[PDB]
DNA sequence: CGCTAGTCGACAT
DNA sequence: TCGACTAGCG
C-alpha cells in the first residue's frame, strides 16, 4: 500500500473498541486473518501437509465481531488485476527461494532461522480462502469473492451505506476513499479507527483532505500500482498539491521541481501511469451486491473513456461475475467447484 | 527534516 | 502480505 501512510495521519486516528458498531455491518479484509492465521501453521502449508490452522484463526475473530452484535460481511480478493502479474510473479519467486532455503535451514540444524524463511513463503490460496467460506457461511456469515482486488471491493461497501467501517491492515483504503477503516484489531476487538472527515486533524497534511487531493497524494508517493519518483515521499508531495493552486493535476506534476525547488525530469511515460495509476484507484471494477452487476468503484465521468481502462479489469458476464463472488466458480479455471445458492433459505 | 531500502515481527508455545 | 523501525544519504 502507502508506506508511511499511517504515522503519516496519526492525528486522524483513534483507538476504540468494534462495540461501537454494534446493531451495523462491518466488511472484513479476510486476507489479513488468512495471512496471520498461517504463520501459526507455515511450516505444514510449506510443505504441503494437510492442515487447517488458519481456518480456526479466521473463525474466532468472525465469532468475537458475532458476540459483539455485528453483522461482518467476509471479503476475499479475486483476479489478479492486470497490471500488477509481474509484480505477482516477482513475489512469488521469493516465496519460492524462502522456501527452498528454509528447507535447507532445517538442513543445517537451524529452526528458528528457519521459521522466519517459511513464514515469508506463505502464498493463500483461493482454496485456502474457499476453506474459510464454508466455515464462514455455517455460521449464518455472508461471504463474498471481489473481482479483483478486496481493496476496491471494500472500498465499494462502505461507499454504498452497506458497511459502516472496514477491518483491514492494509492503507490502500484510505486511498481508495472508505469513510472508517478500522486497522490493527486484535482477537478481542481493540482497533485503531480512522475517519475520513477526521483527516482534518492532521496539521502537516494542509488543504490535502479532499478525497481527489488525498489520492493524488497516496500516488505520487508510492503505491502497488505506481512507484514514486526517487526522492518524492509522503511529504514532498503532500507540498506539491498544497503548494499548486492548480486543479490540472497533470501539469501540477511536469511542475514538480518547480513546487519543490529540485532538479526533477518527469518522463513522459510516468504521467501515463500516473492516469492509470488514478483510474485504477477510481474505476477497478467491483461486483454490486444488491444489482447483482459488474461495476466500476465509482461512476465514470464525462471526461474519461471507459474503453481505455483494461488494465483496471475487463467485464464479464454477470452471471458469471454472480458466481465468481458466490465462491463457486474457481478463478483460475472457471469451473464449478462449488454450488452455493442464498436465496433459498448483501 | 525528508526519503530510500533494508530488517524484522506477526502466531502462540 | 503488510506494517513498524532504522541506518544511510540528500
Ligand atoms: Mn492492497
Ligand atoms: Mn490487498
Ligand atoms: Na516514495
Amino acid at each position: 500500500g502507502i508506506q508511511g501512510l499511517l504515522q503519516f495521519i496519526k492525528e486522524a486516528s483513534e483507538p476504540i473498541h468494534v462495540r461501537k458498531y454494534k446493531g451495523q455491518v462491518v466488511a472484513v479484509d479476510t486476507y489479513c486473518w488468512l495471512h496471520k492465521g498461517a504463520i501459526a501453521c507455515a511450516e505444514k502449508l510449506a510443505k504441503g501437509e494437510p492442515t487447517d490452522r488458519y481456518v480456526g484463526f479466521c473463525m474466532k475473530f468472525v465469532n468475537m465481531l458475532l458476540s459483539h452484535g455485528i453483522k461482518p460481511i467476509l471479503v476475499f480478493d479475486g483476479c489478479t488485476l492486470p497490471s500488477k502479474k509481474e509484480v505477482e510473479r516477482s513475489r512469488r519467486e521469493r516465496r519460492q527461494a524462502n522456501l527452498l532455503k528454509g528447507k535447507q535451514l532445517l538442513r543445517e540444524g537451524k529452526v528458528s532461522e528457519a521459521r522466519e524463511c517459511f513464514t515469508r513463503s506463505i502464498n493463500i490460496t483461493h482454496a485456502m480462502a474457499h476453506k474459510v467460506i464454508k466455515a464462514a457461511r455455517s455460521q449464518g456469515v455472508d461471504c463474498l469473492v471481489a473481482p479483483y482486488e478486496a481493496d476496491a471491493q471494500l472500498a465499494y461497501l462502505n461507499k454504498a451505506g452497506i458497511v459502516q467501517a472496514i477491518i483491514t491492515e492494509d492503507s490502500d483504503l484510505l486511498a481508495f476513499g472508505c469513510k472508517k477503516v478500522i486497522l490493527k484489531m486484535d482477537q478481542f476487538g481493540n482497533g485503531l479507527e480512522i475517519d475520513q472527515a477526521r483527516l482534518g486533524m492532521c496539521r502537516q497534511l494542509g488543504d490535502v483532505f479532499t478525497e481527489e487531493k488525498f489520492r493524488y497524494m497516496c500516488i505520487l508517493s508510492g503505491c502497488d500500482y505506481l512507484s514514486s519518483l526517487r526522492g518524492i515521499g509522503l511529504a514532498k508531495a503532500c507540498k506539491v498539491l498544497r503548494l499548486a493552486n492548480n486543479p490540472d493535476i497533470v501539469k501540477v506534476i511536469k511542475k514538480i521541481g518547480h513546487y519543490l525547488k529540485m532538479n526533477i525530469t518527469v518522463p513522459e511515460d510516468y504521467i501515463n501511469g500516473f492516469i492509470r495509476a488514478n483510474n485504477t484507484f477510481l474505476y477497478q471494477l467491483v461486483f454490486d451486491p444488491i444489482k447483482r452487476k459488474l461495476i466500476p468503484l465509482n461512476a465514470y465521468e464525462d471526461d474519461v473513456d471507459p474503453e481505455t481502462l483494461s488494465y483496471a479489469g475487463q467485464y464479464v458476464d454477470d452471471s458469471i461475475a454472480l458466481q465468481i463472488a458466490l465462491g463457486n466458480k474457481d478463478i483460475n479455471t472457471f469451473e464449478q467447484i462449488d454450488d452455493y445458492n442464498p436465496d433459498t433459505a448483501l
